[PDB]
């Protein structure tokens, strides 16, 4: 038999081709001819279904409101997978965007809380992601952010999991510090004026990103603690996505609004 993921291929419309690359095709399109979706194709001479329907299972297990369901896929080469269209694109894009223009702090955090959402039910679901960031962050009506790419970045990554390949989920959160960063600043480079062996060589000894301009102290607190030394003392997504989701009630509400934040 097959599973209740499938679909014929006459349904399916693509109609907007939203990328173009090394690993497949971005699409947007129509299912049913009345559904909103987004496509992305795989080839049959550059992999194979087994080797990458891998990240299809994955995908298949988790289903949460804040990571991008898959809707659908097609088995048999060629291998059309199928998804809730975000619309807005990449966050990365969002905030370099007109829009991260005005964009300011009460969104930058609760989209930013959303997705310490979405890195929460990973976390109790027991994966990793091994990349986290901006360029990866979807978005749709109103903000709404997901997570994805599930299943070198080495500006986002732990120096455990830099050096040696200790990704675990408390490399995720360092990550998620880094992020921080971006929503914060408006997807400028993660670690300005330096290049991937000046990092290594300064985030070990010692050195951390600086508070932002403009940007409050308690939100550079949990910038740097997901920035801590030892994984495990860092703290866990359901506290972030916890602390987050409060900080104007609970932790600043002190702040009015400023020049850029
Ligand atoms: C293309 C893209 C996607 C999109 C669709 C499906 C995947 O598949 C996937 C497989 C395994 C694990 C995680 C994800 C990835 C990305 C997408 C969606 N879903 N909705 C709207 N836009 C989308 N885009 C890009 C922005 O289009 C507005 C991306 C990929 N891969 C892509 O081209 N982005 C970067 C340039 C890499």
């Amino acid at each position: 038999a097959k599973d209740a993921w499938e679909i014929p291929r006459e349904s399916l419309r693509l109609e907007v081709k939203l990328g173009q690359g090394c690993f497949g095709e971005c699409w947007m399109g129509t299912w049913n001819g009345t559904t909103r979706v987004a496509i992305k194709t795989l080839k049959p001479g550059t992999m194979s279904p087994e080797a990458f329907l891998q990240e299809a299972q994955v995908m298949k297990k988790l289903r949460h409101e804040k990571l991008v369901q898959l809707y659908a896929v097609v088995s048999e080469e060629p291998i059309y997978i199928v998804t809730e269209y975000m619309s807005k694109g990449s966050l990365l894009d969002f905030l370099k965007g007109e829009m991260g223009k005005y964009l300011r702090l009460p969104q930058l955090v609760d989209m930013a809380a959303q997705i310490a959402s979405g890195m929460a039910y990973v976390e109790r679901m027991n994966y990793v992601h091994r990349d986290l960031r901006a360029a990866n962050i979807l978005v749709g009506e109103n903000l709404v952010c997901k997570v994805a790419d599930f299943g070198f970045p080495i500006k986002w990554t732990a120096p455990e999991a830099a050096l040696y390949g200790r990704f675990t989920i408390k490399s995720d959160v360092w990550s998620f510090g880094i992020l921080l960063t971006e929503l914060t600043t408006k997807g400028r480079v993660p670690y300005p004026g330096m290049v991937n062996r000046e990092v290594l060589d300064q985030v070990e000894r010692g050195y951390r990103m600086p508070c932002p301009p403009e940007c409050p102290e308690s939100l550079h607190d949990l910038m740097c603690q997901c920035w801590r030394k030892d994984p495990e003392e860092r703290p866990t997504f359901e506290y972030l996505q916890a602390f987050l989701e409060d900080y104007f009630t609970s932790t600043e509400p002190q702040y009015q609004p400023g020049e850029n934040l």
